[PDB]
């Protein structure tokens, strides 16, 4: 016979598993004891994880967009259709312009099946440091032609010239606007002009900056790309689930009365990539984020966090440090720590050692030898930090590279001989109980309060 | 202003969202008051669920394997080495020639991960039913040259004759053993004899067997396959993740001595690149309880009693009549043929959705030709023989129905539709459906007097 | 100052290359003093050779059919033009239904166009003994999918049962038919009735049985192929050049009045693979050879090639010898020498020191190892040879079989082991005596008779 | 009945075929009645033309580099090799640093199959105008990811740091230099250096300049190229026939050390791979009599002409007031720019081509702005400065009779046809034209009092 069901499916993860029970807990206190500046992290509501952590976890489906609202899927269709209402709302969309599938596992996966909808393998294609196929070769390097655009080496702006040199001669199907670790708006409008000009498709992932589009605090890049793309635990402060974006209906001239043939297309390559249906909880909790999205006090969360960015940035430079493009529209700066020499590795591993979480990064110029740090400010925006807490954070980062600093001068700066400094070290337990000290501080979203 | 955090970030779903709140309550009781065949669900425990609704959420990692064991990776470095020693474990793989990524985010990534790694774009592939209109045409199929093998049209089991023919003939880099509605165990020796001849690697996609894999209820793909990879929420019962086995160390002995396994580096960085934004570490923390609960004697006896469920239903259907895929069953699923009685898969599908009976549609023009119908899920609310046998009479009821309104209200899709409304018994067979789920526990929350 | 123009460009060949106009003269006499059975051979006439060896090459045309007639294209646009209509006339083609474009170098690259044409890259293709991509692999294996299809292991005919089954499955866009060392002829209603089934072009390199083609010896591909190819100095016996048929006007039901779109893709792709413009010369010299192909002279001897063809088999076979389909249909026997114990390297390489020219040739169950030779009737036919000529060839090959035999059994099977008994070998030397004896009794066109 | 061998088979073209034998006379005396500028044309030497139409055409080879010297082979293997230590020698290349395939057809298969040598599909590949109409979209472009680099658009020279530019963004496995229509000598040095930071081999095309490599007359491509192909019948003066020049022995100075070069192999059976029905080893044995005639002083004095004559006939044109690209030449051709005057290639082509004078129009939107103008070809029949000075003057002629057409009957492709009908100025320049041409030598053919 079997086990009862209550004894297995029914008691806390504290009595089923205690190892990872206390693990979680002590990750719980981590997150809470530190300051995070990963710029893709946010910290999401307890109401976005208990949609997460619910039912929705058991039901499969389809893969393709509900339309029944009947029967077994009467309630996840009416979900989905509460995402998609949600997701189109929150970015202002007309829906008879504008469709949303919701059903990627993730943002990546989600951008791959939008790929493969629109483009055949080998169709050549362009995005912001886009490998040709160590760092990360995705699919999308693998399986198309990649060839990508750069910033301006000095300015640290994107060239606008130069992608379109670049665009006109190498001809790509489709340009993907919305890179990772870029601090400043994107001019969307010049990118319709470029991709009208090498009839190539526009596609943008605002990954990144969605809670800020969402807010109306950047440029929307609905105004001119034919899809948009987006994970949605980054700044939006959801889950981790992604969602594809396209044009419906009429296309401007070019052409008898032509429309857009993008939904059927996304559907069904979204559809082939789900091999066991979608992640309903994921969609579950994402329309819980995308309702929360739409509020005044998100508007207000997304204008704090470019002003906690813009304040972080301002004292980082004071103290003389080097920002890409010299600081920021958006939620993240990207520090040059290459002029103080030192590399990105190094000053992440001494911050990750003080309970500061930051990002090495590539900065204009590297050749996974990263000379950069990216730094984001949606994660403790959410904790309620406003810009003198993001000064303060600010000279936490000048007491940890000051410390990286001297530690590289007494013990090398090959990066094994750099170790030896991290051990037993007075000033990185001091500096990391100052950045508990000041962590513990804040309020933290995610869990019950009464 | 910024709302204070508590009243966006700590205030229950309930307040914050009620119209999402009482949809999952709806589905909820759903899932509760009906018969949950479809071969791929499962109810996972509420304690899988708490480690996936948790703050791991939040936690990003780079997305290759976790060893620092310090910083601001310390705790999930040791949540995904539990959770990789755990898998390990829970599939009887030693270390020392068995490693595993449980990183993607999900089966089909996991898959096309994997086929990143080990191929190139066009290689060519073999899988079951794998194309080359209502099916997917997957990444799988698109990037790389892609042929089926089938089932025997008249057994319904794999004809592994013809798909040695065709692998020598077509000369795979990889073949993919594994399927979404075979109801019957593999010869993963005879697809590595096959592998072989043709120099191809070998690759079992067990997601649907899993949970009978890890209770050795069949053959384990371990044994022959270069690489074994699985979504973990059907008979494994656990969270939507993804997990990819490799083999490790020597290889077996026309190849130079002293070799070894180099699946590793590959598959990480295949899975790596295939991250933008990190893993979903909640998935990797809920997946590791799902296999230590996977590694009891409990779940052993589980995954046997799925087995004879699916026997016991399978004897039912049959006893009254019908025809199954290969006459039965020596897994999880059913594949039940609807041909001899004239109805397509379509039809029964909706007709017992209509009943709170859900099935799926199943292959066996571009009109389904049967139904595919698994134990696991109403396994795992306590259900054994008798109470599959009550489902089989449920079935056979529902189906009955639908030969009754094809006859009557007519055969073609426009014609039968109008003859599901006010059906009375369709209400009464929904109504004893309904009553007799309502008589079994289930899994996915937190009992009263644990809550301590 | 320049040399004059005489004294490099009007001496003759034995005055400026003496060692090059030696050779080609030592070749003449070899030619001529031995037995070429080489299936993919003739010996073409001297009007062809005049056309070939004339001020044609020195003739550059864009590559694109000719149209104009006038100006410095007046000239080669005739001749072009008297190409293409003999082409036509030589296979019994209607214009208003078949073009041919005569452009291509040779036959290989006129495959590789006409593929070019139809298909892009990776589309899957179906062809007899086609590798999957040492032995050959082309560039349509390269470039393309190829899956081939195969004779029955036992009989040595296609299996048309499993090409259709392999069609069915694989789904080729492109089928081709015609392969080499195929002694038998092809049912091309077979090949459309299972290219129409896979939605596949139907394609036949005929340039093995162009000859027996164009005499109607053989069936026709013309009538179920959309395309033909062929070289034309195989049994065609013309210059070594190539051309492409295709179908034109109104297709078959299937299509509310569509017409073939070949012409245009086809002149394309040959006019893009033409660097330089065409070998002028070699259009020319084939239009000779087209207009020798269509007269009755040229009936007999493709009559007469399928007869020596025959004859040669049944003697062979007489003697005990495996001739792959038991026997011939077109201008060649493929003969098995693996159940003699022998190897065609060693068949071919003691034919060759008899002035017996071979070629080894894969026989059904090879893995370079080949265990067969091929055998051309065309070639010593075009030099008069009938039926009991064929005979005493068959009696030249037994004895060359029967010493190859005998130097195996005293120097070895190994290769290298074998080779040391063609040293200084009296056996070798009388055979080759009365081969180069019986080879001379015999005419040979190619050259001027008063 | 057979018709006898002798009748078919031994009877002369005249009788055989005197349509084709008309035409041919006819064609005979348009080459000698006019001036031939296509810039790829040349007229051959009648010992390349007896070794071409001869029983070389029957031989059949199997498309591997001759090496038996035995049995069926000897004779073509002794032609093969002859053929081959004579390129080597013409290019002055040593033998144990360079080897030489001279099997493909012709310049094109020849390229196709050096890529497809050293290439997979889809690898990257810069060439000069190389396309990614009026225009060749050749295999290079649709099997290979390529991209070309352009001229500077208003010097006209190649761009050198714009295609450096290219190169170390685009990451091409191969870049090839060589140009149809170039007047200029390459940088072959700095192709080199932009080869070496992006890792590409280096190929040139040599085919148009191959002769006056050969007299030294321009810079060698393989001094600083892994491989060079040609086509042999430009200003080499040989056959149309098609050869592959590889670097062989030890590599320069990242990499291995004893390290050597890997080409002959994978050229060899590229080129092997490509040859269905053998080589045309009547090109081969023309060729090494166009090899030998190359390595002479003789040659080499032509070389020096064809150069001087192109330079001469610039100096004319833009002593008149025309525009050459790159105002000027450094080799065999002149590219006149025809914009500034207001008419298009296709004009100038056409009324030139009515005075018996040919040549190609030539890009500088799809119509063509120029046009191509080549000296080896009148060079060949004896031409030296001031001939070529009177081929500028009827060139002058012919372009000022197009725009005084132009300017009067339309400036429409239409308009302009009208007036090129029993055009007096047409017929009187196609008169001077043709008794010009007729002054000089022709090669090709025997002169009587060698015929012994």
């Amino acid at each position: 016979h079997m086990d009862p069901v209550s004894v297995w499916g029914n008691t806390p993860l504290a009595t089923v598993d205690p190892e990872i029970h206390d693990l979680i807990e002590k990750e719980k206190r981590r997150q809470c004891r530190g300051i995070e500046l990963i710029a893709s992290e946010n910290f999401t509501s307890f109401a976005v994880i208990e949609a997460l952590g619910s039912a929705l976890t058991n039901k499969y489906s389809e893969g393709m967009p509900g339309n029944r609202y009947y029967g077994g899927n009467e309630y996840i269709d009416q979900i989905e259709n509460l995402c998609r209402s949600r997701a189109l709302q929150a970015f202002h969309l007309d829906a008879q312009s504008w469709g949303v599938n919701v059903q990627p596992y993730s943002g990546s996966p989600a951008n791959f099946a939008a790929y493969t909808a629109v483009l055949n393998p080998h169709d050549r294609i362009m995005g912001l440091d886009l490998p040709s196929g160590g760092k990360k070769i995705s699919a999308t390097s693998i399986y198309f032609e990649s060839l990508p655009y750069k910033v301006n080496s000095t300015t640290g702006y994107i060239d606008y010239d130069r992608l379109e040199e670049k665009a006109l001669d190498f001809r790509p199907k489709l340009i993907i606007c919305g890179g990772s670790a870029y601090p400043r708006d994107w001019d969307y409008k010049r990118f319709r002009e470029v991709a009208d000009k090498c009839g190539a498709l526009l596609l943008c992932d605002m990954a990144h900056t969605s809670g800020l589009v969402a807010a109306q605090e950047v440029n929307s890049p609905f105004e001119y790309c034919d899809i948009v793309t987006t994970t949605t635990h980054k700044s939006l402060r959801g889950p981790r689930a992604g969602m594809i974006f396209y044009r419906k209906g009429p296309k401007p001239p070019k052409p008898e009365n032509a429309v857009y043939d993008f939904e059927d297309k996304i559907n069904f390559a979204v559809f082939s990539s789900l091999q066991g249906g979608p992640h309903n909880h994921q969609i579950g909790a994402l329309a819980v984020a995308l309702k929360q999205a739409a509020s005044p006090g998100f508007k207000a969360y997304a204008k704090q966090v470019k002003a906690n960015a813009v304040a972080l940035g301002k004292y980082l430079m004071g103290k003389g440090y080097s920002l890409v493009t010299g600081g920021t529209e958006n939620h993240l700066v990207l520090w040059d720590l290459r002029p103080l020499g030192l590399t990105g590795n190094k000053v992440e591993k001494l911050c990750d050692l003080c309970n500061i979480t930051v990002n090495k990064n590539a900065v204009f110029g590297d050749s996974l030898a990263p000379g950069g740090v990216r730094i984001g400010a949606p994660a403790m925006t959410s904790r309620g930090l406003v810009e003198k807490d993001f000064e303060q954070i600010g000279e936490f980062l000048h007491r940890a590279v000051t410390l990286t600093l001297e530690i590289q001068k007494e013990h090398g700066k090959l990066l094994k001989d750099f170790n030896k400094g991290l051990v037993n070290n007075k000033a990185i337990e001091d500096l990391k109980a100052d950045v508990e000290k000041f962590s513990a501080l804040f309020d933290m979203p995610g869990f019950l309060v009464s």
